[PDB]
């Protein structure tokens, strides 16, 4: 049993947009990483249905390029609004003590607010990865717009896990307007701009309570002119996509890495990438 593995996670509010072909630069291989676990988040529109009969590359080029390095791929869950896959290293897998489950859960009566949550067991240690959306108009049990719910979390269980995840766009934004935000984006003054940012909100209300974000040293995600690093400031330049962690049982996990990946510029937000050393 190791004393540490590397997890990397990236999550893309992608829309419409279908995945790129280039992948690694995604998963943050492109620098030779083998990282143990790897999960990938998006939220978009019609994954499951399918019309754009995408799938099949997404599969083809995804199932091509991990298997190389020795990744099983333990779930992939769709819906019409979200996405989560979660990949192993096949030499960490024990089948009788991996007790591999996910759960969905559904917020409204269209089932297009909600999460994912998958979760699975090495060497004896539980891992959970979430991903989550929420809509601005929704009424929701907390009465707020941010995707949260209690069920999403596995820290608040009578268990909890060892290592938790939560990656996704969780419709936390940016509460100053665009003129002062803009300005703070042209001074690098990342941290006077985070002053505005809603997660501290959310916490005060008792959501993600006791869930960490990596410090972000990277401008708004959001919202870019797509195939440009243009800010479209009909909208406030926010922090879409973020990656939270936390342990249940007092595991320490290092944040190596959290950055946007400002090469892939489709669309109006840029994917985030984080990479941690989790001690088990
Ligand atoms: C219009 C947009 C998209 C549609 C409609 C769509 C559809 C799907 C569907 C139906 C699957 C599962 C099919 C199966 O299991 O046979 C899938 C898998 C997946 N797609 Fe997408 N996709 C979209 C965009 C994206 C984007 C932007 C990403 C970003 C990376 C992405 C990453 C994935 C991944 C990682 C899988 C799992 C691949 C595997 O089997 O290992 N997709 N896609």
């Amino acid at each position: 049993p190791p004393a540490q593995l590397s997890v990397h996670t990236v999550s893309w509010n992608s829309g419409h947009e279908r995945a790129p072909t280039n992948l690694e630069e995604l998963l943050g291989l492109n620098s030779g990483e083998t990282p143990d676990v790897i999960a990938v988040a998006v939220q978009g529109f019609g994954f499951q249905t399918d019309k754009p009969q995408q799938g099949p590359a997404c599969v083809k080029n995804v199932q091509s390029l991990l298997t190389s390095k020795g990744y099983t791929k333990l779930k992939n869950t769709i819906t019409e609004t979200m996405g989560l896959t979660v990949y192993c290293l096949e030499k960490h897998l024990d089948q009788n003590t991996l007790k591999n489950e996910t759960i969905i859960v559904t917020v409204d009566d269209q089932k297009k607010s909600g999460g994912i949550v998958t979760s699975f067991t090495i060497y004896n240690k539980r891992f959970s990865f979430t991903t989550s959306r929420m809509s601005d108009e929704d009424v929701t049990s907390t009465n707020t717009k941010y995707a949260y719910d209690t069920r999403l979390d596995y820290s608040k269980k009578d268990d909890p896990s060892d290592f938790l995840f939560w990656i996704g766009d969780l419709n936390v934004r940016v509460e100053t307007n665009a003129t002062h935000a803009k300005s703070l984006v042209d001074q690098n003054n990342i941290d006077g701009l985070m002053a505005f940012d809603q997660l501290k909100k959310a916490k005060e209300q008792k959501l993600f309570d006791g869930w960490t974000e990596p410090q972000v040293t990277f401008k708004p995600t959001y919202k870019f002119k797509p195939n440009t690093d243009e800010y479209d400031l009909s909208a406030t330049p926010s922090w879409t996509d973020r990656a939270l962690y936390k342990s249940g049982t007092g595991k320490t996990i290092q944040p190596l890495s959290y950055n946007s990946l400002t090469n892939y510029k489709q669309t109006e937000h840029r994917p985030v990438l984080a990479k941690f050393r989790v001690t088990l």
